[PDB]
């Protein structure tokens, strides 16, 4: 139907917007302590203790899927990279200063992301 595909474009550029968002929140991240998933091998308790491994790789596979329906989805999936390394490490590490750090400069980033997503529909 038309319709299917006016809703299917509609998947497309919140994909697109997306794409620019994750772009600009990767580079908050110049260490990339965040870039890929935690090693099962190097970190074999992971598991134990995070029930939802996060990392920016996996959320890339996710969004070029199309698999974000809405914003908050997506930022469902980046609250967990900073809030899993925020428990697994402790304050005194490089990778908790690093999730502050992505946390506080993200926020600006998905502050006008949110008003783009409600604007442009």
């Amino acid at each position: 139907s038309m319709e299917q595909v006016a809703m299917e474009l509609r998947l497309t550029e919140l994909t697109r917007l997306l794409r620019s968002v994750l772009d600009q929140l990767q580079d908050k991240d110049p260490a990339r302590i965040f870039a890929q998933p935690v090693s099962l091998k190097e970190v074999p308790d992971y598991l134990d203790h995070i029930k939802h491994p996060m990392d920016f790789a996996t959320m890339r596979k996710r969004l070029e899927a199309q698999g974000y329906k809405n914003l908050h989805e997506f930022e469902e999936d980046f609250d967990l990279i900073i809030d899993n390394c925020m428990k697994y490490n402790a304050r005194d590490t490089v990778f908790y200063r690093a999730a502050v750090r992505l946390r506080d400069q993200g926020g600006v980033v998905l502050r006008q992301a949110r008003r783009e997503v409600d604007s442009i529909g």
